[PDB]
């Protein structure tokens, strides 16, 4: 009874700290109440001063009026004045108030607590925050600036005003705001698929000498797959527009997912000194226990240089290796039936940036995946924009930024590789609206664009394209359509990505865009790329020394049919102090046999199944052979798909 | 002790739920607070404007000079101007703000916690508050139209305008606010009147063939009632108006109330799958067991045409399914001897919809008997105003719709059903300008309409009638009334809801409005309409094998009475095996007898009292009756009240 | 130690109640923020307008011009304009605001959390910060018209819509907000005071015939005395201006406060039924056994007029009468030595009412006296204010209202019975400020009054005044200044009471407010009534039955100074079912002695204290005599005041 008490008493502490918490978000809201108070007749002012004014600081003689009498209202010299309001906004962000609160402070602290689904950090957001305000000012004045000159006032210069009031906003957000925080995020999302355990994947992410690695990225929509991104950098932690790349990958949530067995997912936030950028990552998923491989060569900070000899190396995954090099302290997962919480979305920066630390915080506890990087983010803006320079910041990658279709993004009223088959496939920058170029084909128009030479034969592809209408869809070599997607009907430009083997011959295949059989279509943005396929690591099986006993034929993925009364067998040398996990994935009954020269270390019907089976420490006497005896009949096909006797 | 510790810290921990509670509702009004200082000042400018164009968007010298200026103001192409707080609105309405939360969050966060004494779901107050502001910028917009026109200004075609921000608003409560909602429906309040347990009230809640059941309702101020719509199902779940009706039953405080005995209550939450709708339930109450059969036909979801071929009867047998005890599944109220709080008031959901589940939801904590059915509104509207098609809304109503009395208050300037005798004795408004719709007498007045052809020879019947100043209320064939007011000279228009039993041969009963004395009278709103008899369940006492032994004869509440002394006996035919219940009271000291051939089964005497005898094992050798007789005064004539013989 | 947990968890629930009750405290303060954001900027607006413009609704070019141009800002017709602020100021009060809150619900919720020190009832206090508001809009109504009229526009009538905003008002606070509350109210504060014990004291507060009891008041800054208020009514409870009343009373500290003895305090809600006003209230302390006598005449409501017949009596004051009628359930209270909580202040309802009941809620555990009692303020200001007739309306009186000196209070220029004896003595309304005649003298003035022959011998007089400047204060009859305040130099009107007997011949006391020897001087409010002297209930003991015995003599308190050598014997006569609480008081140290003939019932010798002895039930054999026998010295003065043999 004194122990139900107890838990009753520490059910009251939680519901305490609960409590406390909501306290904390109360407390905040009020304080975001007060800056509102102060703040919102300036900033909706600004903000529809700025919006009416956009062509200006980017029906004529109506509009010119209009704009004229709004002129006349804005450089009006009133207590009411837009510069009253400018002025306002200017000591509300500072803290210039009744009371010394900066929005800025109240603002940090909102960005703080409301942190749930943010897909970056708290300096990155806070900053995000103050240059949405800083930007929302500037063109304040710029539009100032702009109707005193419509009007045919005198020039006030309202540049040294302006920078006393984003400077002294910028002092105030580095001296009491931004001695905030950390530079450690994750995957955005997760995700349930599912994956292999009897193989030995392993996929690097390697950028080039002269490249870092400045992100990733895990889509599946068509199937589970890695995108990883690297460019050669610039200055100060900086990174070159150009030379930027997504590097897809084999069926990542293999890598990610296990089949109902358990997984190692070693646990350390490697990290480098500063400088050390990290130009290459491999990962590595042997036997199911997966690992990676973080190394960083130097970066000369000043000059945009990565070193390329001064390489620094974290062999292990582990917090246990940071102190004894003794691979152990994974974190170990009991697999779920459905799928692991693998990593859904784009593993990136907000700013593509170079990482210096990478730590795996998988909470196996939900199942889920967790990731944490450690980047120079401080030291790249803390040079540059809070120094106000030429400031190369570049967003994060949401997608994709190139495709395998030359102008995929046809946007300047250009077909370039495209070809404009028809005087209703003209490329009409409106084709149906001139946001943006989506060639235009109704009811016979067509856009044809060689993309085989690029296809190459047995390997997967990515496809996406924003289409509008019933687009005409083709990956043809004018004689066997790889793909074709003349099908949906779309008003409103809806994109989506799928997957194909490139043929034995694709090297022929155009692209041609046409419009339909008969419809209005649309289209732009034609995101093809290659979809990697994923390689494994070694073992002992090989798919030449198998010996097959008629009715038996291998198939393209090494798979070994069992095509009724017959087998393959592959002698295959084991030793008494070895052991081997033979795995391997059957499609159809069948039965596999170890005969040595006389003795079963292994015979076991297969019908569809993962084997697993690890041989122990066995001398075998001279030559072994699994001899793959799936079921013996007219209508057997034991399809294998894995030989792999790997050995341990 | 340690026990008593365990209910003080019970205590504290509801102490705690009740302060994270007030926590909730404290920070959803820090957030009003923080929408309001964003959005009131554009609400009020917005609302003035719309109030005081209202005839031109619909003394004239100075009105137009006074509204020209007014216009003149409005056009004005200021920083503050009617165009500003117009775009400031709908920029707080979406979320456009400093912070971003929108005004439909607020809003919907703040409806969801003070949905306490509201008629409808969160679904359709949400909605009604985005129809209020978008009806308000609508008319926003068209006063400033209205305003350019009266000035003679260029014409700029705010609808573009106005469109977007009515679609950017509703794809905002579409998209972040609308995936939120439940569908339950019970009763307001509560009310006490002692039921009945001598009875077995079996209520039959069955709608027409091509109807669904379309809501419940409760009264007591005429009686404890039972009120009921039923009503064709259109397509989309939604319900034809001119297909309603009403439907109401007797005394079903009786029906749920106990009196002086526990009644069982069977909590079942009959609940059928998509499509089905509740054609018919029954209510059975057999020796207090408050069970209830429900039998929901399926119904096509579009071009409405319910099927009345695909149905489910989940009459008690929810548990049937797991449990022997197929009798459990049930509660149990004790009756204190007020009576126990049946429903008051309504349960319905707030616009008309079939419902599919229905369940007993008593609480005998607080004898607060709650019925609790499960509607298809959630479906009804978000195929239909989501998708702005044509929106057949009608919301719940709250009195009687269906009245005997023809033009029950009146269509207008026109009375076909009653006869304006007198010429003073007119209509006294015949137009809207004396509030709502109301006959008039006055001197001399009278207004006559022949509904005694739509009267029943000994059935009760509610009434419900609005009556101002000096009425005569009259329900007569000019022989004999079947009802009267012409007291209580009322301020303005109160409301009757009271009741009265039809006459023996009401063939003729017509009604007469007239007026209470010369002065003038108003009235309106009359409402006749049935009440059901409640009906029990049958046992073996029928009334015709009755043999009046001495100065009696068979009466009419089931009752017999005994004249004297006598009385009344019929043979029926009690077994060794099984259990009657003699359930009866008496008005006038009487003596029941359950005799055998020599010996008393039961020795039992009622003097005003009922009879509540249990039984056991009857040792039965043929020779079973009732002798109901009173005792050897001449003065109490024993007159019983319910024969009830229910065999057990 | 299971005990100790016990207590720990009472002091957490302890805790969790102030949490709870902040966090209403906050919920209320969070409405008041959303109210005060909507309201707010009309307020301001409206309350400076109407402030601005005092002279025309109530420097003369350009006070003129500059009110013209602010009036032609008020009627200027834009969305901004007075009007706007007008009515969005009515719909904030009514509740027509984006979410359905009121002005007048959040400022309830206020007025009933913060009434900590007020003085009035919840119902008084909403209703007056109704009225505040609602004379604030028709000034500003008034205000407008103003500013029509000065600019030469035409009249637009706003009488109709300033009609219907305050009727709007009143009709949401009588049925949203006055749903309410009670009108039992107390003494506004408390104060510790010395009184008596060997006293029998008695105090009756009954109004005229023609009078109700209209209110009470306690002041102690001459000495603690007791203020009654009492007038003729008018029809619906209402009071007529004149007849109204301060009755002054006695030492009333006395029959408040105990001296270290225990007090007998019933505790009981007297109430009568409705249209009974209490026209007197009798109060008796007795052996400190205090009780009262509240009793009220009947009150015909409609015509003013109280019932001078129909009595309805409660002769006591315990709520164990109010079912019993024996004298029981008093409150006791062991007497504090610095003294009682007496009331301070005024005992009185915000505005002068019949009051129908009355209790004693006395709280000795914090040795506080509180009352309470029940008037018919709802069914006086719910016929005339809240039906918008002839409001005869009057607050409550704070001090006093009336003088024995004719026209105390000169505020229109007049001296009437003063008299203006010099040329520095003129009554100059404007003596120091035009604010109010405060009869200036400065270096030779006089103003003098004949107020001696109101003051009468042998009595105390109350004396108050608003005096600046020294002035020269007199009670003079030209021979003995009875009292004469010539002292303090006020520069800014203080006012103070004192209290003086009235000499063996007041009778000539004229009054001469001189300036000075020689200052300026001020003065007006001259308040001088009678203090009255307390009385008490009869005794045993007479002040004339005494037999000096030499060197001993009478005072004028009856105190029987003993001389020296030498005694006072009374014979009285005692019985032997009879008790008699002996009760004296001396000044100088002496004995007393009970000889009745030969034995000593009493004797003890007494210094300087409260003889209490409860003589009990004894027989005195033929005549007794408490023979005074003071100290028998030459310096002997043994000066007993209070000659009580009191007998129970």
């Amino acid at each position: 009874q004194n122990h139900v008490l107890s838990l009753q008493i520490e059910f009251l502490s939680k519901q305490l700290q609960e409590i406390s918490d909501k306290l904390d978000i109360i407390n905040l809201n009020v304080l975001i109440n007060s800056t509102l108070t102060e703040i919102t007749p300036a900033y909706q002012r600004i903000k529809y001063v700025n919006e009416k004014f956009d062509e200006l600081t980017s029906e004529v003689i109506e509009n010119l009026n209009e704009l004229t009498e709004l002129a006349k209202s804005v450089t009006k010299n009133d207590m009411d004045s837009f510069e009253f309001y400018l002025q306002t906004f200017h000591d509300v962000m500072t803290g210039n108030n009744l009371f010394g609160r900066s929005a800025l402070k109240t603002a940090s602290e909102l960005i703080t607590k409301e942190n749930v689904t943010t897909r970056g950090s708290e300096i990155g957001k806070v900053y995000n925050f103050l240059i949405v305000l800083t930007s929302l000012q500037a063109k304040a004045f710029l539009t100032l600036t702009a109707c005193r000159k419509l009007l045919g006032l005198t020039d006030i210069d309202y540049t040294q005003i302006m920078n006393h009031h984003i400077d002294g906003q910028k002092r105030e957000f580095r001296i009491n705001i931004l001695p905030t925080l950390s530079n450690n995020f994750s995957n955005p999302s997760y995700s349930k698929n599912r994956g292999s355990d009897i193989d030995d994947p392993i996929v690097v992410l390697e950028a080039a000498p002269g490249y870092a690695l400045i992100g990733f990225e895990i889509l599946n929509d068509p199937l589970p797959i890695l995108k990883g991104y690297q460019a050669r950098l610039k200055p100060n932690y900086q990174v070159d527009r150009e030379s930027m790349s997504e590097t897809i990958y084999g069926d990542i949530h293999k890598l990610f997912c296990p089949k109902q067995l358990e997984q190692k997912y070693y646990i350390k936030d490697i990290e480098f000194p500063e400088g050390y950028v990290i130009t290459k990552i491999v990962f590595e998923k042997r036997l199911n226990q997966l690992g990676y491989e973080v190394t960083a060569n130097f970066y000369d900070p000043s000059t945009g240089s990565i070193d390329l000899n001064k390489v620094k190396v974290e062999s292990w995954k582990e917090k246990s290796c940071e102190e004894d090099s003794c691979e152990d302290e994974y974190s170990i997962i009991k697999a779920e039936t459905d799928g692991i919480y693998m990593p859904l979305g784009v593993v990136s920066e907000t700013f593509l940036t170079p990482i210096y630390g990478f730590g795996l915080t998988v909470d196996e506890k939900n199942q889920k995946i967790t990731l944490t990087g450690k980047s120079y983010l401080r030291e790249s803006l803390l040079e540059t924009d809070l120094l106000n320079n030429e400031t190369y910041l570049i967003a994060s990658p949401d997608g994709y930024i190139s495709s395998i279709v030359e102008n995929w993004n046809i946007t300047s009223d250009n077909t370039g590789s495209w070809r404009a088959n028809n005087n209703n496939a003209f490329v009409d920058k409106a084709d149906t609206i001139k946001g943006s170029s989506s060639l235009y084909t109704h009811k016979d128009g067509e856009f044809s664009q060689f993309i085989g030479n690029k296809l190459k034969p047995k390997t997967n592809y990515v496809i996406q394209y924003v289409i509008k209408g019933r687009p005409a869809i083709y990956l043809k070599n004018n004689k066997d359509t790889l793909f074709e997607d003349t099908k949906n009907n779309f008003s409103d430009f809806q994109t989506v990505t799928k997957k194909f083997n490139s043929g034995v011959n694709p090297s022929e295949i155009y692209f041609l865009f046409k419009n339909q059989s008969e419809y209005e279509a649309w289209g732009n943005n034609f995101i093809i790329l290659e979809i990697k396929s994923l390689e494994f690591l070694p073992q002992m099986l090989k798919p030449e020394d198998w010996i097959p006993s008629g009715n038996v034929q291998m198939k393209d993925g090494g798979r070994l049919e069992i095509l009724g009364d017959g087998y393959f067998k592959q002698f295959i040398k084991l030793e008494n102090d070895s052991t081997y996990h033979l795995r391997l994935s059957v499609k159809g009954t069948g039965r596999v046999s170890i005969i040595d020269e006389s003795k079963y270390l292994l015979f076991v019907n297969v019908k569809d199944e993962d084997l697993t089976r690890v041989i122990k420490n066995t001398s075998s006497k001279g030559e072994c052979f699994i001899a793959l005896e799936g079921t013996y009949v007219e209508n057997s096909s034991t399809i294998f798909s894995n030989v792999s006797i790997v050995k341990e």
